[PDB]
Formats: structure tokens, sequence, C-alpha cells
């Protein structure tokens, strides 16, 4: 009887993710209707607090570090590929790219880590969805681009479209990359129970440590900040956390393994802030203004 209203972005990726979640939730056979309402992060959240919509599906790396009171992340499904992906026009791996090669990405996080590995290449802004950026790679003045492996996966691109999957040792992923967030109201106990079966605890634990570090550093998509957690055999969370200068010449990196997501994320931020990472972040945020 109850029709769950799911608010979604207009883009092809967002609607693809939203339909995937709805089809997943339907496998539980519980009596709910689902209906997408095409609707900015503030607009979605206020519409959810206004109860105009009941939930929304976002890429976790696009979630704000701080949710407004009354809203929660109700479900984090099994994580897809977390890695950044290099796609080279002429098929060169990162270490094979010619001197001065132009790599297209508008993410300071991605560009700064690449420049920290090779400062003889250039990072240049690029816009468009996956299909657009891939076509720009064939023409134009880019020697390679960086995309999220999970985005390529969810958009039906073959794994062999990627020239090189970047391991965290070369590029620490954005916090939450490869994960989805289902946002809903904190007191919507009915929806929360429905979302429980889709939640993957191991993914949620790791992402929770990433997000605590992101929150305590006041980070976001515009900040060269990165964090990736995974569950080790025995239950320990391993968190790699990184803050980089835009030019790639300053790298704050912290590796922490432990049991508690909040404790690990908190220590990561504390250790990096004491070295000067927070001062770097504030300078980059100022330079954007
Ligand atoms: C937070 C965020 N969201 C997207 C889609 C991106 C990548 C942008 C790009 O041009 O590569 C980011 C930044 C990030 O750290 O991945």
């Amino acid at each position: 009887m109850r029709k769950i209203i799911v608010g979604s972005r207009r883009s092809k990726l967002a609607l693809t993710q939203t339909k995937w979640v709805i089809e997943q939730l339907k496998k539980q056979g519980l009596p709910f209707e689902f209906e997408i309402k095409e609707m900015f992060v503030k607009e979605i959240e206020q519409a959810m607090l206004d109860k105009e919509i009941d939930m929304a599906v976002h890429s976790m790396k696009n979630m704000p570090a701080v949710l407004p009171e009354g809203l929660t992340i109700g479900c984090i499904p099994l994580r897809e590929d977390h890695r950044d992906a290099l796609i080279s026009k002429n098929g060169e791996r990162f270490e094979e790219l010619p001197s001065g090669a132009v790599i297209g990405t508008s993410s300071l996080r991605r560009g700064a880590q690449l420049l920290s590995m090779r400062s003889d290449i250039e990072i240049k802004w690029i816009r468009g969805n996956i299909d657009t950026r891939l076509e720009k790679l064939k023409n134009e003045d880019y020697d390679a681009i960086i995309l999220a492996a999970a985005g390529l996966s969810r958009m039906g691109w073959s794994k062999d479209t990627v020239t090189q999957y970047l391991e965290p040792e070369i590029s620490v992923p954005a916090v939450g990359q490869g994960a989805l967030a289902i946002e809903c109201r904190e007191n919507d106990h009915e929806l929360l129970s429905l979302l429980q079966a889709l939640n993957h605890d191991e993914t949620a634990r790791a992402v929770r440590a990433e997000r605590v570090f992101l929150k305590e550093m006041e980070g976001g998509c515009q900040v060269p900040i990165a964090g990736y957690g995974r569950i080790l055999d025995g239950g320990n969370i391993e968190l790699t956390s990184l803050v980089a200068s835009p030019d790639g010449k300053t790298i704050y990196k912290e590796h922490i393994t432990g049991k508690d997501p909040i404790a690990i994320g908190s220590e990561a931020a504390e250790r990096l802030t004491s070295q000067g990472a927070k001062l770097l972040i504030d300078r980059v945020k100022e330079e954007l203004d």
C-alpha cells in the first residue's frame, strides 16, 4: 500500500543507480510501491524533511560530510570497485605516458596525487558524463582521463575499457567511492527496516571510518582529501587517509588499523591535522573563493 517516493537527480547515472536500488528492494517482497520523482543536495534533503520524498539514492562520494538533523544514511549496499581508473588515448599506463601528457580531471584529489607521482605531466580540467569524457579523449587535447571504476561499471562499460586501474598506493580514492548512499528520514522506521536487508555491514563499517575522517577534516569534493577503508580478516578496519596540496608537492598520509570506525577516522584526522593538513585545506578553500 505505502508508495515509497524516491527522489533522484536528472542524470543518466543517478537514475540508473536509483532504478537499481528500487529493483533490489523489490526482491524482498514486502508490500511497498516505489515511484521515482525527478527533482541541489539541499533541495533533495529539504524535500525529504518536508516528506515530499521518502528517500534518495546518491553516490556516497557526493554525499555531504554532514547530514542535516533528522536525516540519516539508511543503507549502504555492497561496495562496487572503489578505484580510480586511467583511460589513455593511446593505451599507455601511467608510468608510460609521455612527458608532458595531459590528464583530464576536474578533481584536485585525483590531480594532486598524480602530480605527486609524476610532476612532469599536466592535469587539466574536463567536464561531462562518462560517455562525453571518453569521446573527448578520442578527439581533442587529452592524453588520458581519470574516471571512477564504479561509474564505468554501473554505466555498462566493459572492464577492458580501462587502461589501468589505479591502486590506492598511486591514488587513494575519494571517501565513499564505489559505494551508494540511501538517504532517508531518521525516524522512518518502516523504510529503515526495508533498507536493512540491502545494507552490507562490511561496506558500511569501512565507509563509516572514511566519513568520520572526512567530517573531522571538513572535507568535500572540492578539497584534495582522500580516504579508503576496508575490512581485514579478523574484523579490523584499515583506513588510508590523505590530504594533498594542489601542486602535488605536499602529501599528508596516514595509515591506521583498528576495530572502531569512529576511533580510526578520528585518529586519522587528529594525526593529519597536527602535521598541518587542516591548514592546507583552509588555504585551498580560500583559494577557491
Ligand atoms: C566528489 C567528486 N565527485 C565527482 C564526480 C568527482 C570527480 C570529478 C572529476 O572531474 O574527476 C569528485 C572528486 C573526487 O575526489 O573524485
